[PDB]
Protein backbone atom coordinates (compact mmCIF):
# COMPACT_ATOMS: atom_id res chain seq x y z
CA UNK A 1 0.00 0.00 0.00
CA UNK A 2 0.85 4.21 -0.23
CA UNK A 3 1.03 5.58 2.82
CA UNK A 4 1.09 8.69 1.24
CA UNK A 5 -1.78 8.36 -1.22
CA UNK A 6 -3.98 6.68 1.46
CA UNK A 7 -3.40 9.71 3.95
CA UNK A 8 -4.01 12.14 1.11
CA UNK A 9 -7.64 10.92 1.38
CA UNK A 10 -8.41 11.39 4.41
CA UNK A 11 -6.11 14.28 5.61
CA UNK A 12 -9.03 16.79 5.72
CA UNK A 13 -8.62 16.59 9.37
CA UNK A 14 -4.89 16.61 10.59
CA UNK A 15 -4.00 18.56 7.14
CA UNK A 16 -1.64 17.42 3.85
CA UNK A 17 1.24 18.89 6.11
CA UNK A 18 0.06 16.93 9.32
CA UNK A 19 0.83 20.30 11.68
CA UNK A 20 -3.11 20.30 12.10
CA UNK A 21 -5.95 22.85 13.37
CA UNK A 22 -5.27 24.45 16.70
CA UNK A 23 -7.96 23.23 19.66
CA UNK A 24 -9.32 21.22 16.64
CA UNK A 25 -7.57 18.88 14.94
CA UNK A 26 -4.30 17.77 16.88
CA UNK A 27 -0.67 17.57 15.26
CA UNK A 28 0.77 14.38 13.93
CA UNK A 29 4.40 16.45 12.85
CA UNK A 30 6.61 16.65 15.60
CA UNK A 31 3.89 14.42 17.95
CA UNK A 32 4.15 11.11 16.10
CA UNK A 33 7.35 10.80 18.07
CA UNK A 34 5.96 11.86 21.00
CA UNK A 35 3.66 9.06 21.12
CA UNK A 36 6.21 6.26 20.22
CA UNK A 37 8.53 7.04 22.77
CA UNK A 38 6.57 5.67 25.07
CA UNK A 39 6.23 1.75 26.13
CA UNK A 40 3.17 0.62 24.40
CA UNK A 41 2.81 3.70 21.97
CA UNK A 42 3.17 2.11 18.47
CA UNK A 43 0.19 -0.47 19.54
CA UNK A 44 -1.47 2.85 20.50
CA UNK A 45 -1.33 4.16 17.18
CA UNK A 46 -3.00 1.73 15.70
CA UNK A 47 -5.21 1.04 18.04
CA UNK A 48 -6.30 4.46 17.17
CA UNK A 49 -6.82 3.39 13.21
CA UNK A 50 -8.85 0.80 13.98
CA UNK A 51 -11.21 2.02 16.55
CA UNK A 52 -10.88 5.79 16.74
CA UNK A 53 -10.32 7.70 19.98
CA UNK A 54 -12.66 10.41 21.96
CA UNK A 55 -12.06 12.02 25.09
CA UNK A 56 -10.21 15.55 26.51
CA UNK A 57 -6.43 15.43 25.91
CA UNK A 58 -3.17 17.48 25.70
CA UNK A 59 -0.81 17.46 22.98
CA UNK A 60 1.86 20.95 22.96
CA UNK A 61 0.23 22.17 25.32
CA UNK A 62 -2.91 22.40 24.19
CA UNK A 63 -6.54 20.86 24.83
CA UNK A 64 -8.57 18.52 22.58
CA UNK A 65 -12.07 17.21 23.22
CA UNK A 66 -13.21 16.25 19.69
CA UNK A 67 -13.73 13.01 17.86
CA UNK A 68 -11.91 10.86 15.67
CA UNK A 69 -14.08 7.93 13.73
CA UNK A 70 -12.84 4.06 13.05
CA UNK A 71 -10.65 3.60 10.01
CA UNK A 72 -11.30 -0.29 10.11
CA UNK A 73 -12.33 -0.01 6.75
CA UNK A 74 -8.63 0.04 5.93
CA UNK A 75 -6.81 -3.22 5.24
CA UNK A 76 -3.99 -4.27 7.56
CA UNK A 77 -1.54 -3.38 5.11
CA UNK A 78 -3.17 0.33 4.70
CA UNK A 79 -3.31 0.69 8.37
CA UNK A 80 0.70 0.02 8.63
CA UNK A 81 1.18 2.18 5.46
CA UNK A 82 -0.47 5.69 6.52
CA UNK A 83 1.39 4.95 10.55
CA UNK A 84 4.38 4.88 8.41
CA UNK A 85 3.58 7.64 6.56
CA UNK A 86 2.89 9.81 9.36
CA UNK A 87 5.88 8.56 11.67
CA UNK A 88 8.45 9.52 8.97
CA UNK A 89 6.81 12.24 6.25
CA UNK A 90 7.62 15.14 8.83
CA UNK A 91 10.55 13.31 10.58
CA UNK A 92 9.22 12.13 13.35
CA UNK A 93 10.68 8.51 13.51
CA UNK A 94 14.08 10.23 13.22
CA UNK A 95 14.01 11.13 16.96
CA UNK A 96 12.80 7.77 18.49
CA UNK A 97 16.03 5.19 18.44
CA UNK A 98 15.10 1.61 17.46
CA UNK A 99 12.14 2.34 15.66
CA UNK A 100 11.01 0.06 12.91
CA UNK A 101 8.60 0.53 10.28
CA UNK A 102 4.81 -0.66 10.84
CA UNK A 103 3.81 -4.05 9.48
CA UNK A 104 0.58 -5.95 8.80
CA UNK A 105 0.97 -8.38 11.73
CA UNK A 106 0.94 -5.82 14.38
CA UNK A 107 -2.68 -4.40 12.66
CA UNK A 108 -4.08 -8.41 12.30
CA UNK A 109 -3.31 -9.12 16.10
CA UNK A 110 -4.92 -5.53 17.56
CA UNK A 111 -7.66 -6.47 15.02
CA UNK A 112 -8.50 -9.17 17.01
CA UNK A 113 -9.66 -7.62 20.15
CA UNK A 114 -12.37 -5.15 19.35
CA UNK A 115 -12.43 -1.53 21.67
CA UNK A 116 -14.21 1.12 21.51
CA UNK A 117 -13.04 5.07 21.27
CA UNK A 118 -13.61 4.99 24.96
CA UNK A 119 -11.15 2.07 25.76
CA UNK A 120 -9.09 3.61 23.32
CA UNK A 121 -8.50 7.29 25.64
CA UNK A 122 -7.84 4.54 28.72
CA UNK A 123 -4.83 2.88 26.53
CA UNK A 124 -3.52 6.82 25.80
CA UNK A 125 -3.64 6.76 29.58
CA UNK A 126 -1.69 4.47 30.42
CA UNK A 127 0.97 5.46 28.80
CA UNK A 128 1.58 8.74 30.47
CA UNK A 129 -0.25 10.87 28.46
CA UNK A 130 -2.31 13.87 29.50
Amino acid sequence: ADGAKIYAQCAGCHQQNGQGIPGAFPPLAGHVAEILAKEGGREYLILVLLYGLQGQIEVKGMKYNGVMSSFAQLKDEEIAAVLNHIATAWGDAKKVKGFKPFTAEEVKKLRAKKLTPQQVLAERKKLGLK
